């Protein structure tokens, strides 16, 4: 939780004052979840990049079996157990520190991969591959990814995404891909607006004045922050143009 | 009812005794409702080869609006209008005998275009197109489509498709086809299987006897049966590789 150095700690500390670390909701967490026919008390599932865990627990309240979250941050994963055992699930739910680039789950073992606003760490079609190899055939990925909405847009929001993340598609493109990468799309969907706005930028907004200011004079602190509403104005005046949507994968075979 | 002659008239006399006319659920038509955000009391919808109306139905229970649901078969128009009469739902939902191709509604004048198993009449990419000019910016089209599950498949599905409905795709094909149009493809999901047994081919096959029966030495009804079952048979073989999928799709600009 500190072990990181104080330049990562930050940032962590941050997003441990807040709801989301990127867009989503419970509504849409459950909705995915909708999509998935295969789960019993005997399933393994992982939740890659789960940061503090809120949608791990979303999860565990709704389906069967075991539940592994894996995480780069010692201090969300310190944040996810203690909210586990808050909600007496720590017997079937259980957080690690882990690389997803790096697991060790064994081969065509897992029934259900979650991963969400996380893939893009790795990369959308290098995480399609490689995690394929440890979910069960028939088995299930569901990832949440941005996207653009249209074939054409404005340079400002083209060029801003560049920059973030490359990998940011059209949805037909990342669609595409899922069935390259051997599955069958069995369901994508866009998430509604209130998964930037009521669920993760305002939330966040409301942070930032006391953090700021316990935190005061910190470079990176204050830095972070300007990102945040720059990242939170390009989206108010590009909306129109892109966003997330959830991607439920199919193993095929 | 019997004004397109016998020989039509038999086969929609099948369909009057049926549950459905192609794969879909009480509960996939609410799924695909769910993701319909723009509905009000002042809402004009379409259901477009509506058939007897069955999902329209659902719809009027589900949703504000005025609905009216355009078939070529005065038959199944006869069955929609007394339907929505038994459930006093006639003064928002209207029955009219139409025809896809040939449309009059005002343009830009409708919030949602629904259509479950049915495009395939006049064509995806061409019912993309031309519908999109009766939607309102922002509006919706809802249909349901057949699809392929993955980029190989057995020759003997591929060729029954091919002489059946040649527009069957890949659904990364059918996403790409809806952003050329000019939609964004909000959400685009696959049929279960239990839209193809237990609400289709099941209840198909159940009044098979009795109407064989009914209209005995009659080739044409000996001839659908026969077709009915060589339909089903291939699904039970090679569902592995194909099915139906719903897309939802808003109006862009």
């Amino acid at each position: 939780n500190t072990i990181l150095g104080f330049d990562v700690n930050l940032i962590c500390d941050f997003f441990l004052n807040t709801e989301r670390q990127g867009p989503g909701s419970p509504e849409v967490t459950l909705k995915a979840l909708s999509f998935i026919d295969n789960l019993t008390n005997k399933s393994l599932i992982a939740d890659l990049g789960c940061g503090t865990g809120g949608q791990t627990m979303i999860l565990a309240q709704h389906v069967p079996g075991k539940i592994t979250g894996i995480d780069f941050f010692p201090g969300f994963i310190e944040r996810f157990n203690k909210n586990a055992e808050k909600l007496n699930l720590q017997n079937r739910v259980k957080g690690i520190v882990g690389s997803m680039d790096d697991l060790s789950f064994e081969k065509d073992s897992l029934d259900l991969i979650w991963s969400e606003g996380a893939i893009y760490n790795i990369g959308f079609e290098r995480g399609l591959k490689e995690w394929r190899n440890y979910l069960k055939p028939g088995g299930y990925l569901a990832v949440s990814e941005s996207v653009w909405f249209t074939d054409q847009r404005p340079a400002e929001i083209h060029d801003f995404w560049m920059s973030a993340y490359t990998e940011i598609d059209t949805v037909p493109n990342k669609v595409a891909q899922i069935q390259k990468a051997g599955y069958i799309p069995v369901a994508t969907f866009i998430l509604p607006e209130n998964c930037w706005i009521e669920h993760y930028f305002a939330p966040q907004a409301k942070a930032e004045e006391i953090f700021r200011r316990k935190h005061a004079g910190s470079r990176i602190v204050e830095e972070l922050i300007t990102s945040n509403h720059h990242e939170a104005e390009l989206y108010s005046k590009y909306k129109a143009y892109y966003g997330y949507a959830f991607f439920i994968c199919k193993k095929g075979f």
